[PDB]
């Protein structure tokens, strides 16, 4: 008891002189933010968490995330005084010849989602949380470390009002409050009456206690918990360290050499014992999990020649998919009327998770459901509001999420809303996302194909819906693949390849009718997935076409349809590719007048076409 | 005074109905969203704001900004209502032959700023109110309109937040707590009191009022303000609509016409008087602001061979330009002594906005100073961190806004911090931005020279800086402009046109000298800038060296450097295109590791010119 207590901050001590070594080996890194959280990592990981040590990953654990993902070397140094890392590897910090990387990763096994853009931890560890409690329904817990800076970011407060609106009590933020930023104090300080202020009015349980006392912080994380809790520790940047502890100018400078053998036998001076302390096992109340293939309970039942908007396909689709698996969740941003995930609510509401317009907050949510498998989460917006919630899908991608994303409302063709609404750059920033499948179905059947693929697919996949309703063009007995285009009409005559997706598919068969009145032919091929894209099969095409395609997209010209492409067939022999996009922001207009005020239509690709001979 | 309420009644009622009137007859919109703000609109524009009815853009008027744009009909509705809008004008709303859009939009000379991505109101009002405070330093209030399913955006508490350390007592929020958001009832419903602690909390007076009686908004306004004022608004969504009022289901439905003509009816029978209120004009104390372009004080005075990294040349060319204009603004996220906007902080200190661990807000604060041309902004963080304010940017093009924004950090050279904070998918968003210019200076001159192009550039400016020191290869005479490209190396027997930038640029320059040992020559091309590229220079180079090009970059494959070369000279006779670019995440290590690694130093370079003869 006062063995534990004084075991507690020998421990604390331990993590410092570690954090020191590893960046003042490295020659980089962050010393005066890991050490303003040693005890609270001490009391975290020696007394408080219930996980196994030797299993990081393991479904029953305690979840901790380290939202300030720059204090990375004091986790790693908790890995180590737990027995899973070996205390040599610290010291290769941030080698290429290391898996200790400068910020955390799920490279490692007691990482769960990569952080180092500040502010998306919380939103992670609410997914988390709330999976625990009622998905899993099971005994474990979730700890979130943040800075004060990272208070700033509003993605924190999005998932700060999640937690209370969810009764996530299963959850737990500590708020790392050592005054400074990284070129400043933070706007706030040590006024620590503020921070309560801000997390009692936003439904957390606030705790203030002194960050560098063990006493203090075991009392804080001992105390009954009926809503989420936020203990704000005030603690100064650089604790224990001579000559630097709160002081400005520090943030991220490692200590040199001679200096920090100087500042380690001091802290190591005040340790009293060597003997180390064990971790608490958890009780094992998570349930089995089953990872297979998740497969539509029948073929798709639409009729060629009826009318449907994709956007309402996948809401069925999912909906669908949600009676094969209990994996499947839905989550959406208050838009469930317009991508028709309602479909999926009403269905299956227990596995519904309403985000309310906190689109940077859904992703993260989604990424937390997603860790160590627990679920299959599909997030529906506008695809324009993802681009909201751009820099959680980039960190997702680092963190090798496997998560779902459909955004609807592509293009100019919702009409009335106008451009705020319009999705024309959401093919660029989704192919850029290094893991991304990226589907375009222009059908009912394609886009339930696209659906149950993306559950099957590894990485971060999009699905681009559409307002607009269109017929059905393939089978229910269609096969879909990823990576592999249709070809929709074909002769022996064509003139031209038109690639076109979603509407100006449909806009392209248009076209082709009114081509075949002046007898010219041309061959149309929808792609299905723009990214990875089937170099074959367009190639293949453009050869039986004299070697000229068009690509046709609502979409701006840059990183979409037509730019893939065109690096993908670029300096071939006789191939020439032309172009048809979106060339500036648009405005309000009907569906069919937007379409030809910006030169995507049936017009425009016949026209196009005449051009080309 | 009681004349003057029954106007504001009369008045409020006036524009309920013309909300109906006009979605009615678009057959879409919002007339319930326009029906809960409508005695808050007849009170600010009637009563409280001072402003020209016939001059909305006049830097001396109050400010006003629908943070909800849904509302849109509303917001023409009080323009027609001041005499500035024909009144049968409001009926051809969302027409493709209307400037009437679904959205506001700054076509519109009464909008500043186009709103229709909700949450991104209020940082753009405050930046106009920082703008008027310690600016302009002129009499004019900013008044901003949010709804409550739109307070769960981030984005918000990141301006309300920034509104109270910057003491804005010249900005006034009204909150039109109705209730309801699109597709269910908003989290915190009418818990006004909860409302007003959050408020609060965050260093606003609240002051909680029946947002229907127009008595109690009127007292509201005219109380004493020595901070930033949120007015907290109880309302009923769809207020006045028999039927409809405070009934889910009825976001984004108009009245069909035969109910339309009923409850139009019943809303006319209240109104007393005909009679219309006058808009009262403001005290003209703005000052004049020049509208010249902003010259650098000097040429570049570096020196050709001295060692600087493009991130530092920035904060030093920012400073230098700042002392040629008092129009200069600069902005940073937290990471000034990390992008060097530092040192425009130390020599010009009044016109440095310290935004905090905010980026979105960072990007609404310089769209607001922006707005009617009062100042020149350029924002600076890391480039990865604008990948957070990608909707907010994304708007800005939507609202025509002339910003500049530096990234800094970019590419996998950055080395030990790992992924997190590397820029490898800001070529692919900013190309997708319609108004964009993209710079990506390679040395210390073309980044003075980016600087100055920026500043007097019409649209969104990014600058993308760069980590490692290289060497200057200018000379300080060297004249840029946008769209014109460099070749740095050249000879009669050039067998590539080797493309790079940045760090890359220098990797291909090294890549010449171990290649000149083997006799092969390489002709080295700097975009300058890859938004719009320099297809002419790119041909004439490829053309002179035997078709062949390739392009090596610190960014991802997809909507970079190298897929903006492909589609300029796609089907060109003479030319094939190879690419060097990232092919997955990264990880830590340092800059020449991670570049050999990745496959885009020196050797890689070397070895890919080799294999293309
Ligand atoms: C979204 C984002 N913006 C900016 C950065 C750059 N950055 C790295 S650490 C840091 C300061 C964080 O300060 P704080 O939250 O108080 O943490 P402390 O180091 O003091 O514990 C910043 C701004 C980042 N990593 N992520
Ligand atoms: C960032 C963003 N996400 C989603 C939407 C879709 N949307 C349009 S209006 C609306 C509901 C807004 O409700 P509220 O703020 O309560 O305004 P109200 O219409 O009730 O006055 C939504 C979700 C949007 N415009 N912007
Ligand atoms: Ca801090
Ligand atoms: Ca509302």
């Amino acid at each position: 008891s006062m063995q534990k207590l004084q075991a507690l901050k020998d421990t604390a001590n331990r993590l410092r002189i570690s954090s020191i070594q590893a960046t003042t080996a490295a020659g980089s890194g962050h010393p005066t933010s890991c050490c303003s959280a040693a005890e609270i990592m001490a009391v975290l990981f020696f007394h408080t968490m219930r996980y196994k040590s030797q299993d990081p990953r393991n479904p029953h654990n305690d979840r901790f995330v380290l939202s300030k993902g720059h204090a990375a070397p004091i986790l790693y140094a908790v890995w180590a005084e737990a027995g899973f890392l070996a205390e040599a590897e610290l010291l290769n910090l941030r080698k290429i010849s290391s898996d200790l990387d400068g910020h955390p990763v799920p490279k490692q096994a007691f990482t769960d989602v990569a952080t180092g853009s500040l502010g998306q931890g919380l939103g992670a560890a609410c997914g988390m949380a709330y999976t625990g409690k009622y998905f899993d329904k099971a005994s474990y817990r979730v700890y979130c470390l943040l800075g004060d800076g990272e208070l700033s970011e509003g993605s924190v407060w999005e998932a700060m009002a999640f937690a209370s609106i969810y009764k996530l009590d299963n959850l737990v933020a500590i708020l790392d409050i050592n005054r400074l930023g990284q070129s400043d104090p933070a706007p706030l300080q040590h006024q620590m009456d503020i921070y309560q202020k801000r997390c009692e009015a936003f439904g957390w349980h606030a705790i203030i206690v002194d960050g560098h006392s063990v006493e203090e912080l075991c009392k804080a994380f001992g105390q009954a918990k009926h809503q989420p809790t936020a203990i704000i520790a005030k603690t100064f940047k650089g604790r224990g360290i001579t000559g630097v502890e709160d002081k400005e100018s520090w943030h991220g400078k490692p200590l040199p050499k001679n200096m920090a053998e100087q500042i380690i036998q001091e802290i190591y001076s005040q340790i009293q014992s060597k003997k180390k302390i064990l971790a608490t096992p958890p009780q094992e109340d998570a349930p089995s999990v089953d990872i297979a293939n998740i497969r539509m309970p029948s073929l798709p039942s639409y009729k060629v020649g009826d009318k449907i908007a994709t956007r309402k396909a996948y809401g069925q689709a999912l909906a669908k998919l949600g009676h094969a698996s209990d994996r499947i969740i839905a989550l959406d941003g208050d838009t469930k009327n317009s991508t028709f995930s309602e479909i999926f609510k009403k269905e299956h509401p227990d596995r519904f998770i309403e985000c309310y317009i906190a689109e940077q907050n859904m992703v993260s949510i989604a990424v937390g459901c997603a860790t160590r498998n627990r679920t299959v989460p599909f997030c529906s917006t506008f695809a324009a509001f993802f681009t909201r919630a751009f820099d959680q899908i980039r960190m997702a991608a680092i963190s090798e999420s496997n998560i779902n994303l459909c955004g609807s409302h592509c293009g100019v063709s919702i009409g009335e809303d106008g451009p705020s609404q319009m999705a024309l750059e959401d093919l660029a920033m989704f192919r850029s996302v290094p893991t991304s499948t990226v589907f375009y179905p222009s059908d009912g059947v394609a886009t339930e194909k696209a659906v149950e693929l993306a559950a099957n697919t590894k990485g971060i996949c999009f699905i681009r819906t559409s307002r607009p309703e269109n017929a059905i063009i393939y089978n229910n007995n269609e096969d879909f693949q990823v990576g592999q285009a249709k070809v929709v009409l074909k002769s022996k005559d064509d003139q031209v390849t038109v690639i076109g997706a979603g509407v100006t598919l449909h806009e392209a068969l248009a076209a082709a009718e009114l081509l075949k009145k002046e007898k010219i032919n041309i061959r149309v091929l929808d792609p299905f997935t723009i990214k990875p894209l089937d170099r074959k099969l367009i190639l293949d095409s453009a050869r039986a076409t004299k070697g000229r395609i068009l690509t046709v997209e609502d979409h701006y010209y840059e990183g979409g349809i037509g730019e893939a492409v065109s690096s993908a067939v670029v300096g071939e022999p006789g191939i020439t590719v032309t172009h048809l996009a979106v060339n500036r922001v648009p405005r309000s207009g009907k569906p069919a007048e937007l379409l030809k005020m910006f030169g995507i239509d049936r017009d425009a690709i016949a026209q196009a076409v005449r051009g080309l001979i």
